[PDB]
């Protein structure tokens, strides 16, 4: 690999540390950088490291410099994982990207559903959940902005999820993995992932029959992420099989309205399950319709 000066960073100025899983695009490590700043050379801060496994081929290692190259091109948002430095030269290749302590969104939601009244009331609140509905729109929001920004970079997150959007300390929506080379042509439809997910209901019907990837193929996507919001980490398509699903898409069939979702919400999901794409939002409006939603619950 070649000596970029622009992103490069000294590997002995990153402590690694504890992983946060691996996929097929490698593994993602936690840890610390000294000096991410060139001006305060000694300042610690908290990043995270993609990076190889052990048992990775030369594709793999092209695969990872692929999505290393996409993220010096996109540029910064504020709602997306940003690339911060990379080290390729004396050792393996690290990809220095953004930390989101607080995890994926998916399991944001789900660590914070409100008590069932099965709990005592202790408190002049003991039935306020950790989650308001404001907040819930501002994560779409969030996410939506980012889409939208991603969308002006012509880069296209063939996955976009709950499980893919990630949460900082300060509660910050940020799009992640969105310039991995996903390999579309070969997915299995079928296979489950270790917790569970079944990555194909969140595919548009174009891509998932015609192998056809639009940015309004994200903005359906970005639709299953809004049910996945406002169900507080729902599973989609709840107890529909692979199979079931395949004959549903084919006679049009769409998720229901979900418990404790306004018709504003509900509504915008419809419009991004349209079956011609070009009869779905943009995520220009999405940002603006969501917009309208949040300014209108906020005083
Ligand atoms: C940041 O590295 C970070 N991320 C996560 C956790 C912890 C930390 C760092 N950190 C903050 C303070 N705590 C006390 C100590 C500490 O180590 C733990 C929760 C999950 N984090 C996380 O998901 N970070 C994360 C993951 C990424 N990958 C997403 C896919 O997971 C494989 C990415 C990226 N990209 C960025 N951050």
């Amino acid at each position: 690999l070649p000596l970029d000066p622009l992103w490069e960073f000294p590997r002995d100025r990153l402590v690694l540390g504890k992983p946060l899983g691996e996929g097929a695009f490698g593994q993602v490590v936690r840890a610390e950088a000294f000096g991410m700043d060139p001006a305060r050379p000694d300042q610690a801060s908290t990043v995270a490291v993609k990076m190889l496994k052990d048992n990775a081929s030369d594709k793999d290692l092209a695969d990872l410099v692929s999505e290393m190259e996409v993220m010096k091109l996109i540029g910064r948002h504020k709602n997306i994982i940003n690339l911060l430095g990379v080290c390729t030269q004396e050792g393996p290749l690290y990809v220095i990207v953004e930390c989101a302590a607080k995890g994926n969104l998916r399991e944001f939601l789900r660590a914070r559903r409100p008590p069932g009244p099965d709990l005592s009331p202790d408190g002049p609140r003991s039935s306020e959940g950790p989650l308001s509905f404001p907040v819930l729109v501002s994560c779409a929001y969030q996410v939506a902005r980012g889409m939208q920004y991603l969308e002006s970079r012509k880069c296209i997150h063939r996955d976009l999820a709950a499980r893919n959007v990630l949460v900082t300390e300060d509660n910050v929506m940020k799009i992640a993995d969105f310039g991995l080379a996903r390999g579309v042509h070969h997915i299995d439809y079928y296979k489950k992932t270790s917790n569970g997910r079944l990555p194909v209901k969140w595919m548009a019907p174009e891509a998932l029959f015609d192998e056809v990837y639009t940015h309004q193929s994200d903005v359906w996507s970005f639709g299953i992420l809004l049910w996945e919001i406002f169900t507080l980490g729902g599973s989609p398509y709840p107890g529909i099989p692979v199979e079931e699903l395949f004959s549903l898409l084919r006679e049009g069939h769409r998720m229901d309205r979900p418990p404790h979702c306004p018709p504003e919400l509900y509504g915008l999901m419809r419009e991004c399950w349209h079956a011609a794409p070009s009869q779905r939002p943009t995520f220009k409006q999405l940002v603006e319709a969501l917009d309208k939603v949040l300014l209108a619950v906020s005083e």
